[PDB]
């Protein structure tokens, strides 16, 4: 039961950081695919 | 001396004018130009 209460918690949690939207500096890699995949090639 | 008064105050406002950014559908072809020298030129 404990370390299940715990996984259960730890995985709200872990959403809880994805909403607030870190848009990081090495983005890059992915706005690349812009400029590739959907206008030059 | 009249218009001249008059002409200065048209070459002012204009230019009060220009401050307030704007253009609606012209700005198309000019994305058009941007794509052509990013990428493909």
């Amino acid at each position: 039961v404990k370390h299940t209460a715990k996984a259960e918690n730890m995985i709200q949690l872990q959403f809880r950081m994805e909403q607030m939207v870190f848009c990081q500096d090495q983005i890059y890699s992915v706005v690349l695919k812009k400029v590739r995949e959907e206008i030059f090639n």
